């Protein structure tokens, strides 16, 4: 993509701005990131509705939080951080192939795409997903607080915390159990079984207990 047909693409998206919408912030910041050749780009809180399909290519992070898109155009294939959190996106497009962080909590999506195997920290939190694709192994930072998953996923010494409070979680399986104390879980806000909280409480706070950190109520 040339100079021309990225100000050509940017300047006529910025023309249908609804009023209040920054779509001229917006562009300026297009401008100053192909410019300058910059790695990042920070579109947050211009009360964008949209974006314009043509992303700088060169881009290695992407800011689109706090605004009122509903879809995001292909994404640079050079993207290693992505934040759209505090949209109203209903899908997202193809992740890029080595995306590093994906941001997209406070969205309004019921799938997640394929995961990248680079994947290290997602945060998937106030959505409407019922299921999880395939996690990446490299995955060390998964929130995924109130969204509608009835079960949990199937999981050297390093640290991870999975966030599942607020979900339709009814079922504590054995692969918890097999988890050790680097693994945080968080697990409170779930239909469990009225006996999973007296049971997990007698058993985590055992002088022998082994496995992972759970948190499993509201301070009940």
């Amino acid at each position: 993509s040339t100079y021309a047909d990225y100000f050509s693409a940017w300047d006529k998206w910025e023309k249908q701005a609804l009023p209040g919408e920054e779509r001229d912030e917006a562009v300026s910041r297009l401008k100053e990131c192909l410019i300058n050749n910059s790695d990042e780009l920070r579109l947050d809180r211009l009360n964008l509705s949209s974006l314009p399909d043509n992303l700088p290519a060169q881009i290695t992070l992407l800011n689109v939080s706090y605004n009122q898109l509903t879809n995001l155009p292909e994404l640079p294939v050079t993207l290693k951080k992505l934040y759209s959190a505090s949209n109203k996106l209903s899908e997202l497009p193809v992740l890029p192939p080595a995306l590093e962080s994906l941001q997209v909590q406070h969205n309004e999506l019921e799938n997640l795409p394929a995961l990248p195997d680079s994947l290290l920290t997602m945060n998937i939190s106030y959505n409407e997903i019922v299921s999880l694709p395939s996690l990446p192994q490299a995955l060390k930072n998964l929130r995924a607080t109130r969204n509608f998953l009835t079960e949990l996923p199937a999981f050297n010494p390093v640290v991870r915390e999975y966030f599942f409070d607020r979900n339709q979680i009814s079922h504590i399986p054995e692969s918890i159990l097999n988890l050790r104390n680097e693994c945080s879980i968080h697990i409170s806000d779930n239909p469990l079984s009225s006996h999973a909280l007296p049971a997990l409480q007698r058993l985590t706070s055992s002088p022998d207990y082994h496995g992972p950190r759970i948190y499993f109520s509201m301070s009940d």
